[PDB]
Order: structure tokens, then C-alpha cells, then sequence
């Protein structure tokens, strides 16, 4: 039995002014580096534990010992994603249910019938980069989530966001990250009752109902029409859990399109931009990746089967889920009392949160150059071992939408590669900003076209 190291402490406040920061998992991660495998970390009335190290995580990870435990960010971010897949406890009816009827929605089968659709985005994004003048660059994160927001668009509700048709974003778009920035402001006031507070309180109630007049609007229009299109909509209106034998309402169907159409916005453009920086400043990886997708991507159109045939372009995408894992962290709880490790001792109800990016940096898994970007790491998924790489989460509560991310960003980087090469023109230097989610912030290139036909 060891005591565990905690960072350094502000009285009454206890830990809680490390995270009055805009880089909180930064922050974190910089604790992992001087304390080590595990901390305690402790806010007025709340204490949880940072774990780093695969030795830790992989009994963090035994479903046995402990569940999926909503953080103090889940918790504001439940205000307008409801029990939606991502902001329900595994115990709550609504979980078992919607992830029972979503689940062939998501499956690797169902990427066949998205890949049109999909393809409709990414070919949108290759004649706006085809069409710029030579003098002009590309905003890397704002694109990829104009193509991301588009895709889950009209593969989730049949809806065009038409993101490449704008400078400024769809309405929704703009109460949704307003809504998202208040809930992670909301996790460092000290002060939360203090009356400054009451326009951002205002704001909230206002973007909350912004949100669900249009999701509600969707379904209701939907179902008015009767229109049978393949999108996840159709699937949760004609769905029924094989358990239950009921159906989702129209109430739970508005929290997973509004949970889809954050992970969308949020995860897979932050995947894309950081992809697309390491390709930039490792220019032999870059030029690996381009042969594959010159070699695979013979039609103007990418098929389904061609995108599975990018195993280096996946590996590119591994690699850059390994160093920055756009979701960078999940929070569990101890289902029993139980010891972690055999040195730290748990009650039932304690709270771990899994720091992704020092897993990924663990030396002990990784060898000593694990700062260094190699997709060839992934060469062979059979050496990883079993909790060393989870870029997706844990067992039943892992990331619904692993199969549609990896789709979409293999689909999108095989183009990119295809029709393009790539300018780090500024040597841009990597800033990385958060929301739920990691973002390379100011990050541009310039794309010479390699001028082969769509
Ligand atoms: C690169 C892209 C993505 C990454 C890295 C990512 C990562 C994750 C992770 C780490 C979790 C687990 C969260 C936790 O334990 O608290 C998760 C859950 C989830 N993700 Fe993703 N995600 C991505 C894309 C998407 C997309 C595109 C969708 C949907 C269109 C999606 C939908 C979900 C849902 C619904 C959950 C909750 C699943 C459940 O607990 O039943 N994700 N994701
Ligand atoms: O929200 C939390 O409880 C903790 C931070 C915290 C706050 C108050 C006291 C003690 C700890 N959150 C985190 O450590 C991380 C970093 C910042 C946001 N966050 C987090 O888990 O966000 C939710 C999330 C994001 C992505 C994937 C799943 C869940
Ligand atoms: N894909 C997960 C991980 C990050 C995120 C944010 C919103 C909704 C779902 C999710």
C-alpha cells in the first residue's frame, strides 16, 4: 500500500486553479510527466485519481471492477445531450436500449451504405482546395469541420450543413459551441452561484432551446413525411430494442442527434488536422502515405473497398490517435471496494480518470522514442498489447462511432493524398486548443494540386 503523489494545492481550493487554464488536459498531462503512473487530485467536495500507465489502466479497464463514470464535464454537457449515448450511466434504461438499437447502425457493414454520402463531403473538400489561387493557403481545423459537420449531417438526418457554401456557421452550430464552451468554462469557477454568471445562464437555457427546436423540427418534419432514406434518423424511428421491445421516443432520438452532431463537429476534424500536421513535418511518412493512396485510389470516385485497402493511411491515423487522442480522457468509477495495482486501495463509488495521452506515452509499451511520429508502430496491430492504444474508450462504453471516424478520416486523407501535395509554408508551430476535444489551433498549409480529375 503507497501513498499517491498530488499536485500542488491553493488552501480551500485545494487543486481545483490548475485547470483556470484554456489547456486543462495539457495541464494534466505536464502533472502525469512529474508525478508519475498515478495522482489524487482534489477539488472542494470531489476527489479523483489521473492514471498514465498501461499497468494501471489495464485494470482501470477491467468492466468487473469498474464502469464508465460521467466527469464534472459530462455532467454541464448532459444539459443538452440528455441520456444520449455519451452523457447516460450504463445503468439508466435509456443506455442498454439506444446502443442495442444503434449498433448495426455503426458497425463496419454499415460503412458500405454511409461511403456514398461520405464521398459527397470529401469530394466537396477536394474542389474547394482544386479551386484556390496560388497565393492562397488552407485553414486546416476549419475545413476538416466543415467536411466532418457535413458528413454526420447527411449520413445522421439527410441535413446539408452546405459548411463549404459559408464563412459563418449554420445557426445551430453557433448555439452548440456556445453551449459546449459554457459547460468547460463552467469546470474552474471557484464561484458558480456568483450573479456575473447569470448572462452566460441566460445564453445556456437560450442555446439549449435553439438546439432542440431544430432536432425536434428534423424528427417531426421526418415523420410527417414518411420518407424511408438510410440515415441513423430512419434506423431510430423504425428501430426496436431486440431486449425491451420498445422503440426510442422522440425526446431520447433529439439527445443522440445532438450527441452525433457534436462528436462530428468535435472528434474526426481533430483526428484530420493532427493527421495532416504530422504528414507535413515528417515528409518520408507523408510521401509513404501518398504512394499508397496514388496505388489504391485508381477511380476519379473512391469505392468502399479501396478505402480498406489504405493500411498505411489507417496507420498514419493510429499514430496521431496515439500522440494526441482527440477524446483525450474518460472517467470510470469502482464498482466494490478493490485494490488498483496492489498498492492503492479504492471504496466502492471512488473516481479514476484515464489521462489517454500518457497512456500512449507509456515507455514501458512504446520504447523510448515515443514522442517520434512512426506509423510503422502499427504495422502489425498483434504486437500492441491488450489496453496499451485506446484512442476509443473501454469495452461496452467505447466510442459508438469508431467504425464511421476511421471511415470518413481513411476516405478523406486517401483523397487529400491523392490530388495533393502538402507546404508546411509558415513551419507552423503546434498549439493545441480544447474544448471537449484536442484541435491544432492556426494550423495551415498550401496544397499544390497534382491536377488528376474528379
Ligand atoms: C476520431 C473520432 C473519435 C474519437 C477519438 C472518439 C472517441 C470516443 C471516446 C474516447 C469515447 C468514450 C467516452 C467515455 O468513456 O466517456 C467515445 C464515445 C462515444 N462516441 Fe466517439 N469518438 C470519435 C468519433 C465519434 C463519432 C463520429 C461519433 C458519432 C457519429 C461518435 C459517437 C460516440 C458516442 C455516441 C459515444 C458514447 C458511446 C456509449 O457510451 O454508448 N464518436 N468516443
Ligand atoms: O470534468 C471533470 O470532472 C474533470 C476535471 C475536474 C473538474 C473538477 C474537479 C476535478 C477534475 N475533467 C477532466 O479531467 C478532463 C479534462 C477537461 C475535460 N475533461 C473531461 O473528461 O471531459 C469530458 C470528456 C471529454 C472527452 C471524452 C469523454 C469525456
Ligand atoms: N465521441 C465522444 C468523444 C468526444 C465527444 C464529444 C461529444 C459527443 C461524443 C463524444
Amino acid at each position: 500500500i503507497k501513498e499517491m503523489p498530488q499536485p500542488k494545492t491553493f488552501g480551500e481550493l485545494k487543486n481545483l486553479p490548475l485547470l483556470n487554464t484554456d489547456k486543462p488536459v495539457q495541464a494534466l498531462m505536464k502533472i502525469a510527466d512529474e508525478l508519475g503512473e498515478i495522482f489524487k487530485f482534489e477539488a472542494p467536495g470531489r476527489v479523483t485519481r489521473y492514471l498514465s500507465s498501461q499497468r494501471l489502466i489495464k485494470e482501470a479497464c477491467d468492466e468487473s471492477r469498474f464502469d464508465k463514470n460521467l466527469s464534472q464535464a459530462l455532467k454541464f454537457v448532459r444539459d443538452f445531450a440528455g441520456d444520449g449515448l455519451f452523457t447516460s450511466w450504463t445503468h439508466e434504461k435509456n443506455w442498454k436500449k439506444a446502443h442495442n438499437i444503434l449498433l448495426p447502425s455503426f458497425s463496419q457493414q454499415a460503412m458500405k451504405g454511409y461511403h456514398a454520402m461520405m464521398v459527397d463531403i470529401a469530394v466537396q473538400l477536394v474542389q474547394k482546395w482544386e479551386r484556390l489561387n496560388a497565393d492562397e493557403h488552407i485553414e486546416v481545423p476549419e475545413d476538416m469541420t466543415r467536411l466532418t459537420l457535413d458528413t454526420i449531417g447527411l449520413c445522421g438526418f439527410n441535413y446539408r450543413f452546405n459548411s463549404f457554401y459559408r464563412d459563418q456557421p449554420h445557426p445551430f452550430i453557433t448555439s452548440m459551441v456556445r453551449a459546449l464552451d459554457e459547460a468547460m468554462n463552467k469546470l474552474q469557477r471557484a464561484n458558480p452561484d456568483d450573479p456575473a454568471y447569470d448572462e452566460n445562464k441566460r445564453q445556456f437555457q437560450e442555446d439549449i432551446k435553439v438546439m432542440n427546436d431544430l432536432v425536434d423540427k428534423i424528427i417531426a418534419d421526418r415523420k410527417a413525411s414518411g420518407e424511408q432514406s438510410d440515415d441513423l434518423l430512419t434506423h431510430m424511428l423504425n428501430g426496436k430494442d431486440p431486449e425491451t421491445g420498445e422503440p426510442l421516443d422522440d425526446e431520447n432520438i433529439r439527445y443522440q442527434i445532438i450527441t452525433f452532431l457534436i462528436a462530428g463537429h468535435e472528434t474526426t476534424s481533430g483526428l484530420l488536422s493532427f493527421a495532416l500536421y504530422f504528414l507535413v513535418k515528417n515528409p518520408h511518412v507523408l510521401q509513404k502515405a501518398a504512394e499508397e493512396a496514388a496505388r489504391v485510389l485508381v477511380d476519379p470516385v473512391p469505392s468502399y473497398k479501396q478505402v480498406k485497402q489504405l493500411k498505411y493511411v489507417g496507420m498514419v491515423l493510429n499514430e496521431a490517435l496515439r500522440l494526441w487522442p482527440t477524446a483525450p480522457a474518460f472517467s470510470l468509477y469502482a464498482k466494490e471496494d478493490t485494490v488498483l495495482g496492489g498498492e492503492y486501495p479504492l471504496e466502492k463509488g471512488d473516481e479514476l480518470m484515464v489521462l489517454i495521452p500518457q497512456l500512449h506515452r507509456d515507455k514501458t509499451i512504446w520504447g523510448d522514442d515515443v514522442e517520434e511520429f512512426r506509423p510503422e508502430r502499427f504495422e502489425n496491430p498483434s504486437a500492441i498489447p491488450q489496453h496499451a492504444f485506446k484512442p476509443f474508450g473501454n469495452g461496452q462504453r467505447a466510442c459508438i462511432g469508431q467504425q464511421f471516424a476511421l471511415h470518413e478520416a481513411t476516405l478523406v486523407l486517401g483523397m487529400m493524398l491523392k490530388h495533393f501535395d502538402f507546404e508546411d509554408h509558415t513551419n507552423y508551430e503546434l498549439d493545441i486548443k480544447e474544448t471537449l476535444t484536442l484541435k491544432p489551433e492556426g494550423f495551415v498549409v498550401k496544397a499544390k494540386s497534382k491536377k488528376i480529375p474528379l
